């Protein structure tokens, strides 16, 4: 083994630790981003509050 | 095919198929958020709605 | 050059290929997605326009 | 160590760092996305805004 397979497999196994991680990072801003329902869902609440007053 | 080549390399595999799998959560949670687009759609005809009623008064 | 190793590089190419289609898919969805930026300032101008709608009563 | 197999962990190689581009652009993406929050937030006070001028105007 290695001449030099040893390295380069290293190397491999380094470029996936990182893609990994840029996934992780990734997964986190959509849990965020997902947040977003709720508060749209909101607003729609918000713009019937109004109708409701301003029938009253 | 040395041992610990094989060891290295099923590595490799292990590694590659815990991202696609990865891909699959990312891509659920895409199609998830797509869904806004109606809602957002239907927040400008809900003002609209409130356009025309306040007319209609 | 192993027989078997081939074969599992082979494996580890096909892995990287559904990878990479799994990045376009991804990146389809995020484009689409960025239309909803355009969709937000409408409603933003769409809640002006009734304003100025209200003033001239 | 082989040529052909060589070629072969050159190519490997090739395939990850054009994944990791892509990680890069689909990061840049999900942050202009982000910015939204914000969006969202100042319509539901836009929204606030008209029921204080409406009860100044009742
Ligand atoms: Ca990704």
């Amino acid at each position: 083994y290695d001449d030099e397979l040893f390295s380069d497999v290293q190397d491999i196994k380094t470029a996936l630790a990182k893609i990994h991680e840029d996934n992780q990072k990734i997964i986190s801003k959509l849990e965020s981003l997902l947040l977003l329902k709720g508060e749209v869902e909101s607003i729609k609440k918000q713009i019937n509050r109004q109708n409701i007053s301003i029938h009253h």
